């Protein structure tokens, strides 16, 4: 009729027990149990790993073991990527990530729920739906990044939000649900935190 | 007078550095190390450990490493039980969890407490109180739920709520503190994610 | 002209990839390794790691790993010191945790914060502000401690607050941001948890 494949980059209900999957979950979480226990003097090793356990990565790339993620594969990651311990990603589709992204501590990315209501998900059926987070994005810790969630440019999510609707470029987002509070301006060119202040040469 | 073990089921403030309370927690903290060390292939050898670190686990049960609690032996499973990475449960008491439950990455379930005068917890005090977790419930990402909660069939706990009331069933209910945002009805039954329907068959 | 560590003590925009800093990360990062691997029968490797680990630490201290940190010797501990599983501290400054503290799972406290336009963290610039918790000092599960913050002694920090302000001391704090709700006072010392009181004999 329809592989599952195919209804997961169709936004349909599925589920992952079949057509080489959980075989992919495997080599993944292989690979990313060598990360997750390699010695924090093994740097080449580590660099190798994460060029191949994620689908792409960029130049300058250092993510901080822990990492946690389902395949692995349908990671894509830009240039000069930095991640703080126990990064999750729940990858069953996409999740791209473009340039000059800091990921503080804890931070959970996920394209996947479950519906509702318990009859729809008596076999654990799912659903996929990416996420795009922009260039020189700063997620603040413990946050939650939900389905087929967009970060735009240069935003800034706070510590503790749960997004589950996208974030316009630009702006300060946080609270649970993670809303706009207010537009990065000048000011924000100025004053780095609180009260400090930033002279220009 | 009234043994450590005895408060703890009377619900009264107690501590834990006596009558093998200690004992037990080293076999079962054992246990779990030896689960959360095994590589991803160890499928088996995961299965058994499961079966010999909870009190209860029910037929079809998955644990996705790393785990984290205080014995084991005070958490009953149901079947088809279905947990992702980071589920720690504090239990130095009862915690139930029914029939197809579905546990998203990095919650957290405490059936103990602190007295909140530091009077009364001088010496790290604590209180007691089980949890349960009724059937085809679902549980968010970084969830929380403290000490006596109750979460009734069917129900949806969204992402990062910290559940602090029992939570009736069939309802959809979030935020810091949790509460119910809504009823499951049938709508749920064709939309099963925002504009997203579902063909009957 | 203003050497990159005295920039961290002024509170200014700094960089660490330099002045041996990367090197005591890793002496850091190792020993942390150790202790997160070492079996739950290691008492007494886990106990000199914890005062090797840190800065300093007082009697009767307990970590319950695994523990995440950056360098680990800018954190100040106090007397019978304890934290549960998953605590994580971001100290490139200085971390000061007065006595009888108490911290549930998954809590993280980062001193470290990024300047929110995107031109002044081009090259991943930070800003350091020491953190100070007072004296029985109760902080629950998930809670997020950000920059500079201070919390008075004897307070209460609820369940999946985010802190972004000081706390003052003597209250029960909780929120997204955190709030305070209301100050312990005498009835404290009689009812531990809801309807529980306790026969002060
Ligand atoms: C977002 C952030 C950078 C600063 O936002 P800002 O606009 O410059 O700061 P402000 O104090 O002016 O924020 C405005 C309001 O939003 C609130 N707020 C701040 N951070 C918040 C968050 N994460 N969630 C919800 N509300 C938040 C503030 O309490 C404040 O309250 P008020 O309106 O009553 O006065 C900071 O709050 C933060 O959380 N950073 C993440 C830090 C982190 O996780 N670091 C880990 C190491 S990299
Ligand atoms: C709970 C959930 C399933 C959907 O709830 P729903 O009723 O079908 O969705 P709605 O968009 O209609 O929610 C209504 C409101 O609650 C808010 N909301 C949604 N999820 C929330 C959450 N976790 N916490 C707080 N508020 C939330 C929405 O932003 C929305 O805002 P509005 O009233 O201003 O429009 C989803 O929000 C969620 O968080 N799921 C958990 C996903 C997860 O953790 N997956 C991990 C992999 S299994
Ligand atoms: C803070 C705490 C100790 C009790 O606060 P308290 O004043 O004695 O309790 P109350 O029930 O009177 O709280 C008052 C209100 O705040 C709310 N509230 C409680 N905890 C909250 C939390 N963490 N975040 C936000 N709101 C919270 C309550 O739901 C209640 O609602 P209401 O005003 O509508 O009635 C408890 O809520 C808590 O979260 N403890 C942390 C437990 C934990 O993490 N344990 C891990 C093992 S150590
Ligand atoms: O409870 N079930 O029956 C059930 C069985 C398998 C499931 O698949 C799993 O879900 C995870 C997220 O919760 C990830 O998407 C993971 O990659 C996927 O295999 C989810 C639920
Ligand atoms: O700080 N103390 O003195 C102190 C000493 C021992 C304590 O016991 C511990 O608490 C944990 C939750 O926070 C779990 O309940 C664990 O099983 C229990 O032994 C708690 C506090
Ligand atoms: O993305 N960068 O270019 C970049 C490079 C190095 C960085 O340093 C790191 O930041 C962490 C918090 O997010 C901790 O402070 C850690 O100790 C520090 O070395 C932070 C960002």
């Amino acid at each position: 009729n329809m592989p599952m494949t195919e209804r997961i980059r169709a936004g349909k209900l599925f589920t992952d027990m079949c057509e080489g999957l959980p075989e992919k979950r495997l080599r993944g979480k292989t690979l990313m149990y060598e990360f997750n226990h390699s010695h924090p003097s093994e740097v080449e090793k580590r660099e190798s790993l994460i060029k191949e356990m994620f689908a792409t990565v960029g130049e300058n790339a250092w993510v901080e073991p822990p990492v946690y993620f389902s395949y692995g594969s349908n990671i894509h990651i830009g240039r000069n990527f930095y991640a703080n311990f126990n990064l999750t990603i729940v990858d069953d589709y996409t999740v791209t990530i473009g340039d000059n992204v800091l990921i503080a501590p804890n931070v959970t990315l996920s394209v996947t729920g479950h519906p509702v209501h318990h009859e729809l998900r008596k076999n654990g059926e799912m659903y996929s739906f990416p996420i795009t987070i922009g260039n020189n994005v700063w997620i603040g810790s413990h946050v939650v990044i939900n389905p087929g969630v967009t970060i735009g440019d240069n935003s800034v999510i706070g510590a503790g939000s749960i997004v589950t609707k996208d974030i316009p470029p630009n702006v300060v987002a946080a609270g649970v649900p993670c809303r706009v509070i207010r537009e990065i301006n000048d000011r924000d060119k100025h004053y780095y935190f609180k009260d400090y202040k930033v002279e220009s040469s």
